[PDB]
């Protein structure tokens, strides 16, 4: 009820544009900004690491460490956050994990799609109400592990017509099953520079990019969602219409990064980056 | 009246230890402080510079600045200065400085010395009275140019029995003199690491220290006063009883300091640097 269920680094901006766009930027300035957190944020747990530039802050759920990050950007910090894991707990020899009550309200013809997707993320229905005008509320259990990512795709899946509502519950017994993941690379900077149309109008066939014509990268930076599975490290710098970029979310950003990557996080900008800027370095660690 | 007399550059710490000891660093954050300090400050004035990192900061007096620094060093602050230069004006052709009224009360024995020393710094006797036993008050008019650095040598020449106290009084014909003035260079470190006895050892002899064993200089940082005028380049990193070193208040590190150096002030530390960090820089610079 203090405890909290999620938690996440945040760390030092260490990329090459830190300290360009935010005014607290330093170790204590975080520390001294999570110590304030914790006097009146009661779920909220702050650790300091073996780094003195990275501290582990674990909160209720996502939503409650993206909205302080949010407060943060706009106090004017920069910071760098790894992704949200569930806190796994032991009990009697069995590993337990959090789960959730979630409550959506969704018009019957998307049921049966909300359905499948919340039992391909461990859910469980407990209960339903047709309201006899089109619409259905329905209860579920999910893992807060199920939870990552699935605001976006029920969205998607009621053409933003749904309602979602969800808290935590209980823990218990894991469920396994790989849901916590995405499914495709990502295109990686090999360089720094002002990236430019012609560079940007080739990689666009390979997927998706984050950044159009002007936009300064750095070696690492990923600039874009690869449409098959592997990472790409590629050149930004070298009629040319570009299809309009991604723009994620601070929550979609931390929904979708891997264990090797950071948001890097300023007043101004949410960028992605690999842990490792360089390529031989990414092959060395891999 | 609001109106200031001196002026100095402050400006983002750019060493090497930039950021390890005080927590607010950034460019707003000085500015930010700056401008909080206009809003009560009166003689206090702020400009802005073609660089986002420097402020020109000026006042009624060097020791309304130093406290200024100081304050913000305690608050956490890290930054560099440069040197307090008067501010020079010009009225019907006649290029002017500030003169302050100075009156001091030392002992009857120091008064030949002080009245030399005085001379030498451009001062001029206006009134005088002995006390009768033993002491006696004499009011000079100075200009500020020649108060940097009296202070520490009124008290050597008084014994630490002196009085001083001075304020601004006028602007006025500029006095020429070259009464701004070290006579002895600098030893600088030629690369970074912590300082070694056996290579202090040595350079103990060509001048005094600024530091002591295991002191982390980095190259470019100013270590220790030559003997002679011009500055060297050294290795501090290769029974042997070290003199102990000369610890400057922060006045008289902004009162040493030359035109191609800075002070470097954190809230743990004071450093003197070159401007330009290493020799070959400084050679091309010269």
């Amino acid at each position: 009820v203090d405890e909290p269920t999620v938690t996440m680094t945040f760390q030092v901006n260490t990329s090459p544009f830190a300290g360009k766009e935010g005014k607290f930027v330093t170790s204590r300035n975080i520390l001294e900004r999570l110590e304030k957190e914790l006097v009146h944020n009661v779920a909220l747990r702050v650790e300091q690491t073996d780094d003195p530039d990275k501290f582990r802050v674990s909160g209720r759920g996502e939503l409650h460490l993206s909205i302080l990050i949010e407060n943060m950007r706009r106090e004017g910090f920069e910071l760098a956050v790894s992704r949200p894991e569930v806190i796994i707990k032991e009990e009697d020899g069995q590993l337990m994990e959090p789960f959730e009550t979630v409550t959506i309200d969704v018009m019957e013809e998307h049921q049966g799609g909300i359905m499948e997707n919340i039992g391909l993320r461990k859910g469980e229905l407990k209960d339903m109400a047709p309201d006899g005008k089109g619409r259905v509320r329905m209860d579920f259990i999910m893992p807060s592990r199920g939870l990552i990512g699935f605001q976006t795709e029920f969205m998607t899946l009621t053409s933003g017509s749904g309602l979602l509502y969800h808290t935590f519950d209980h823990y218990g017994p894991h469920k396994g099953g790989n849901i916590g993941q995405r499914v495709n690379g990502v295109l990686i900077a090999n360089a720094a520079g002002k990236a430019l149309t012609n560079a940007l109008f080739n990689l666009q066939e390979r997927g998706r990019l984050f950044i159009g014509h002007g936009v300064e990268v750095y070696e690492g930076m990923v600039i874009g969602i690869h449409s098959r599975d592997n990472d790409l490290t590629v050149n930004a710098l070298k009629a040319q219409v570009l299809t309009p970029p991604i723009v994620m979310t601070l929550e979609q950003a931390l929904e979708f990064i891997d264990d090797d990557e950071l948001v890097e996080v300023t007043p101004e900008s949410i960028r992605i980056r690999k842990k490792f800027l360089t390529e031989s370095d990414r092959k060395r660690a891999s």
